[PDB]
């Protein structure tokens, strides 16, 4: 009932016809899958590949000779993660899937379920239970950034992910603008503003499940270069995973960066910018790189949205605001598909479904071209 070519292409009416959907009492009772769906679907590996459509063979040779790898950090949500899987899932990557320590039984139970039905997905070795803004958030990365570099040599580059992000790429023209960073990494990092500084200058403790700033002030990092200013999630090539795993200098960076606020908005920024580091760019401010900039993820900011056409960096949201991040409506679709950035976040079924189907069926129609 609903035209995903006219939402792609922005109408207004079809987006308010969405809009209106979306608030209806039938929208609301909709049924929905449940975990237990997920372990049940999946004792049947050959009919759960088939239902719901996953991608079994390589699509063309230049994928096939262009490994990618994923790292996904989750912790809720079996089916957003089963519709983020199907998108990105391809046979000639690999995929290691981070659980929450902490998550209910029934979701761990439903994720190995999904994993055990191919041979390049898994659930990492490591489990962290994972705190908002804590080093464990960092922790789970590096625990699939180490079980990756292990299993395989042959992949290029290693992409960080969300239960709740969605590609707005195919695979395809994913390894072509990998392919154009010839070696390099891509991720946000920025001069550090100063207003950041409170989250590193002082020791940080989990306090009843929260982490806390406990006020008392830490060495100063490490480091010859700066702290540099960035996001969570990066695309970094497999020589950089190696280096970082096994590198003394970052280790210690690493160590004391255990006790910071958010260290992982300042950890990928600072390290691509030590010389040395494989696809590493250098310190000078010249080289700084925007979230806009950046290809890993377009994200939207609250305070940042407005008008594009007067100096906002991108159009308000459609969908709704949690924590200050939109979570992308239909409305959106549009203009965010002619930007460059392979992923978007973040998207939500319980949200606006439409969003996620319309983006789903583009990219598996464009792709099968
Ligand atoms: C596993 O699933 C099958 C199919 O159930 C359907 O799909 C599921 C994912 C979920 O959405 C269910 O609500 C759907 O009904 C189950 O087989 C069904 O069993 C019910 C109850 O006896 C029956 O009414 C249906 O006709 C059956 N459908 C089919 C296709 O056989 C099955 O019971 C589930 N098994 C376990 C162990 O939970
Ligand atoms: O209890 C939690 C909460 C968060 N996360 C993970 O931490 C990452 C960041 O979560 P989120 O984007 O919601 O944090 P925020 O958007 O508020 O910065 C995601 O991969 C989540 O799956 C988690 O593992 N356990
Ligand atoms: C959806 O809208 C497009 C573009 O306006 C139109 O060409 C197409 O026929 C519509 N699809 C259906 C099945 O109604
Ligand atoms: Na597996």
């Amino acid at each position: 009932n609903v035209n995903c070519t006219k939402i792609l292409q922005g109408d207004p009416e079809e987006i308010q016809k969405v809009k209106l959907e979306i608030l209806t009492v039938q929208f609301k009772k909709r049924p929905r899958w449940t975990p237990h769906d997920y372990i049940n679907m999946t004792r049947d590996c050959a009919s759960f590949i088939r239902t719901r459509k996953y991608i079994v063979e390589p699509l063309t040779k230049e994928e096939v000779g262009f490994p990618i790898a994923y790292s996904i950090v989750v912790h809720h949500k079996i089916e957003m993660l089963d519709r983020l899987l199907r998108a990105i899932y391809m046979p000639q990557n690999f995929y290691c899937i981070h659980v929450d320590r902490k998550a209910e039984e029934s979701f761990l139970a439903a994720v190995q379920g999904i994993a055990s039905c191919f041979d390049n997905v898994f659930v990492a070795s490591q489990l962290e239970s994972v705190v908002y803004a804590s080093w464990t958030r960092v922790k789970a990365d590096l625990n699939c950034m180490k079980d990756l570099y292990r299993m395989n040599a042959n992949w290029k580059y290693l992409i960080n992910l969300s239960g709740m992000d969605f590609p707005i790429k195919t695979n395809l023209e994913i390894v072509r603008k990998l392919k154009c960073s010839t070696g390099e990494n891509n991720l946000e990092t920025e001069k550090m503003p100063p207003n950041k500084e409170e989250r590193w200058k002082k020791r940080y403790a989990v306090v009843d499940g929260k982490l806390t700033n406990t006020g008392i002030v830490k060495a100063p990092p490490p480091l010859k270069t700066p702290l540099f200013s960035g996001s969570a999630y990066f695309v970094v090539t497999r020589e950089y995973v190696g280096y970082v795993l096994e590198n003394e200098n970052i280790q210690k960076l690493m160590e004391w960066a255990q006790d910071t606020y958010s260290p992982d908005e300042f950890l990928w920024a600072t390290i691509q910018r030590i010389p040395e580091v494989p696809g590493s760019f250098p310190s000078s401010n010249k080289y700084d790189l925007s979230d806009m900039n950046a290809i890993a993820r377009f994200v939207k900011w609250q305070y940042f949205e407005g008008d594009v056409s007067n100096g906002a960096p991108y159009p308000p949201c459609s969908g709704v605001h949690v924590r200050s991040v939109c979570v992308f409506g239909a409305g959106d679709l549009s203009w965010m598909l002619r930007q460059h950035h392979l992923f978007a976040n973040k998207f939500d079924m319980d949200v606006d479904p439409f969003a996620i189907q319309c983006l789903d069926e583009h990219l598996r129609r464009k792709a099968l071209e």
